[PDB]
């Protein structure tokens, strides 16, 4: 099941100066900083809140490492802003395959690594009407 | 203090389509439905967790009611997808002032009606790195 909004990808040019912007309006603090070179981005995560699933609420910030990936296309179509949304579950290979047989395409045939270990897998903007939606379960387990 | 991610915008053409999206993929529910005829849209709420500061995270799934309206004039330039993203405060008036003073637009001198009674405010996208930005105060008082 999905229990949770785990993050929002907010795209942009400028990772340092977007991840300031953050903290010297709102005071939000860097949770983790890392660099996903599969998937062509530099990214940091914000924590805002914890959730009733025993998960968290983060901001993903990203910057992309390359032009030729999903965040460099999408910010050189765009400009910056709201790039996805990611759910959080304890069993993403089960949902997946759960929404694979609804007809929704699943980016992924198995998850892949995401954000501190977690695995990730994406559903087609173009099937869930404009949104690209990620589904993510994280590597450290969750207690409700 | 923002505390919470409160909630997701999604502007969508057909409100009643993308409600039973969301149910038929995910198997979120309705949690409320309302017009706010200032706004110009009919929403409505999907509750996907509580929150540590006693709050909730939702879904907004929004239509617009008139074309001349910020979600009307949204879907026409970039169709359906991600309009907003709104954090939540237990004193909106107070956190707007402090954003106001960073040289940050508010749009509204006080907070407005929105959802469930709620009080709102939203920041300038073009101040926000491209995310337009919504301060929200529940009607209901909130026990962490
Ligand atoms: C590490 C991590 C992350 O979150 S990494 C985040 C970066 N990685 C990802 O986004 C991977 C998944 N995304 C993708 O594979 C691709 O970007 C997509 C889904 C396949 C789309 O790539 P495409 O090769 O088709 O690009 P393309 O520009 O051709 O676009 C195909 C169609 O998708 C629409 N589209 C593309 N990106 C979109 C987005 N982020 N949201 C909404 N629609 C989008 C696009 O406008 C076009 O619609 P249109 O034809 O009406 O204009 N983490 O741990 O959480
Ligand atoms: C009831 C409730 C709700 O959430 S009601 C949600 C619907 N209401 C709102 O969005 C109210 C706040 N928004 C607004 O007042 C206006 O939409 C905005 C902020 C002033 C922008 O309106 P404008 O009159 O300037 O429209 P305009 O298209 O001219 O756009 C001005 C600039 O803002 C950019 N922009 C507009 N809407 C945007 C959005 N949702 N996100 C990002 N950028 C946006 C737009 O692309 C343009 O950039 P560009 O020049 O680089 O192309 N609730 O309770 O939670
Ligand atoms: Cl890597
Ligand atoms: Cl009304
Ligand atoms: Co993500
Ligand atoms: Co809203």
């Amino acid at each position: 099941s999905l229990t949770r909004i785990d993050h929002i990808g907010i795209a942009c040019h400028d990772l340092d100066a977007t991840v300031e912007f953050y903290r010297a309006t709102y005071g939000f603090e860097v949770f983790h900083t890392e660099v996903n070179e599969e998937q062509g981005v530099r990214e940091a995560m914000l924590k805002i809140n914890d959730t009733s699933d025993g998960g968290a609420s983060y901001l993903q910030l990203l910057e992309p490492t390359r032009e030729d990936s999903a965040v460099g296309k999408w910010l050189a179509k765009n400009g910056e802003g709201v790039h996805h949304i990611a759910f959080g579950t304890a069993d993403v290979d089960a949902d997946a395959a759960d929404i694979r047989d609804k007809g929704v395409r699943v980016l992924y045939d198995e998850p892949r690594r995401g954000t501190m270990g977690s695995r990730i897998t994406f559903l087609h903007p173009k099937d869930c009407h404009g949104v690209l939606t990620e589904l993510v379960t994280s590597a450290a387990v969750e207690s409700p």
